[PDB]
């Protein structure tokens, strides 16, 4: 009981199906029209052994070879080995209640500003904030699960433990960073650096204290910060020690490679070329107060180049280590503590409402992913443009004037005074306290932009 050819919808060609599906237009659909390519195969390289010391409390800076023509990704190398804290530093530790945490981004905040140098100057810029909205807006949906399986992830990271069990993973983590090159633009190196441009990549990393926190525990014999040390497993399965502060073995960075006719790298030096890129800015975080109520006492600035949209937040760390909270929430996610905000102008506002707003009703409309329910407030006046394709943008150089307007919430002073709804109190993860919290809080923000690039030379 089914059909062979029912065959009668293509007796129906009307006027409202011939507008569209006959005429000159696409003789065929089935089949597919095919663009030839060039020729390349790209295959990895590691880079060259890198200056400065690097691991934890330096800003080493790597190169870039020549032998290669493009440059299409890039990523960060590393590998972290087993880390747990130990009795018997005097007496024994903690009898009872040991602990051992870590954060809940590792290499993004591990990491701090990176950008590269043409010897003269800066074209690009970054932060560990940057790579936290990164997470959200500009990935799938999907692609979740893995980038995070990439970094930090895991209740070995998080879900902390007692001290005798151990903590983390003897193994690597990957993590990307994009250079200039998100949509296979791609790099002049034979043609344009060869003479002078000296390329060079930037790091600067971080004190192992500030990723990690510990409660240190009742029983007159507290843990302290150093007594952390490496852990191992021997041949038969039992826990090793060490004195050895913890650290990362392997630093290293590693970029592809593009090859190609010696012809398509002769068309390039005869003529140059102007490019159009992304980069960011900032503005030098500040402390804040949200203490008191719904009166807009706060206020805050801004400054930068012409821009494609901008992004904005909150952190409440108030505790060496809880990293990356964005609420009035100490040690887990919480709801958010600010609400109403608004972009404070002087006419033509480019907002006039809204906090929700910012998060979910505009990507949904404008952006490709959403957030989670943490709260990572943001806003574009122009499309989402990550594609490097021009679509709607505005200057800063004008309204002289510029600034932003801010706003907070009831569970905001709620918590500033050291509680929550239902007059709860709030304990903290470096002490036992169970109450008298006076959560400090502070303001950030971040912002893309566009600029036009010449290299005949160096750049």
């Amino acid at each position: 009981v089914t059909a062979a050819s029912g065959f009668v919808d293509l007796a129906t060609f009307s006027d409202l199906e011939a507008y569209l599906y006959g005429g000159c237009s696409a003789v065929t659909y089935f089949v597919r029209a095919i663009k030839k390519a060039n020729w390349f195969s790209f295959l990895p390289v590691v880079l060259r052994n890198i200056s400065g010391l690097p691991g934890f409390g330096s800003e080493f800076s790597a190169s870039v070879n020549r032998s290669g023509d493009y440059v299409l990704n890039t990523w960060l190398r590393v590998r972290l080995p087993l880390v747990a804290i130990r009795p018997t530093n005097t007496g024994g530790a903690i009898n009872a209640n040991a602990t051992i945490r870590w954060t809940r981004n590792f290499m993004h905040n591990l990491v701090e500003k990176v950008n590269i140098t043409f010897n003269d100057l800066i074209v690009h810029e970054f932060d560990s904030y940057w790579f936290d909205f990164n997470s959200q807006f500009n990935i799938d949906a999907s692609k979740r699960v893995g980038y995070r399986n990439m970094i930090g992830d895991i209740p070995a990271m998080i879900n902390p433990v007692t001290t005798g069990n151990p903590l983390g993973t003897g193994e690597f983590f990957n993590l990307p960073i994009p250079l200039f090159y998100t949509e296979d633009s791609g790099l002049a190196l034979a043609v344009s650096a060869l003479p002078f441009n000296d390329i060079k990549i930037n790091y600067c990393l971080r004190r192992w204290q500030d990723l990690i926190v510990l409660n240190v525990g009742v029983g007159g014999n507290p843990p302290t910060y150093d007594d952390i040390v490496q852990v191992s497993y021997d041949s038969t399965f039992t826990l090793i020690y060490s004195s050895n502060a913890p650290a990362i073995t392997n630093v290293e960075t590693w970029c592809h490679y593009a090859v190609v006719h010696n012809d398509e790298r002769v068309k390039m030096g005869k003529n140059p070329r102007d490019m159009v890129i992304k980069q960011v800015q900032k503005v030098n975080e500040t402390t804040i107060n949200l203490s008191q109520l719904n009166a807009l006492v706060p206020i805050d600035i801004r400054v930068s180049h012409a821009v494609v949209g901008y992004f904005y937040a909150i952190r409440n760390s108030s505790t060496t280590g809880e990293w990356s909270n964005y609420t009035t929430e100490p040690a887990y996610a919480g709801l958010d503590p600010l609400e109403a905000a608004q972009l404070v102008y002087e006419s033509t506002a480019r907002v006039s409402n809204g906090s929700d707003y910012y998060s979910l009703m505009v990507p949904w409309y404008w952006h490709k992913s959403i957030p989670e329910e943490t709260g990572y407030h943001a806003y574009s006046y122009s499309l989402d443009t990550f594609a490097s394709d021009p679509k709607g943008s505005t200057n800063y150089s004008k309204l002289t004037n510029v600034s932003n307007q801010y706003v907070p919430s009831t569970a905001a002073v709620n918590a500033s005074a050291g509680v929550t709804n239902t007059g709860i109190p709030i304990p903290s993860a470096t002490n036992p306290a169970v109450t008298q919290q006076n959560q400090t809080f502070q303001h950030i923000f971040r912002v893309l932009n566009f600029n036009v690039l010449r290299l005949s030379g160096g750049s």
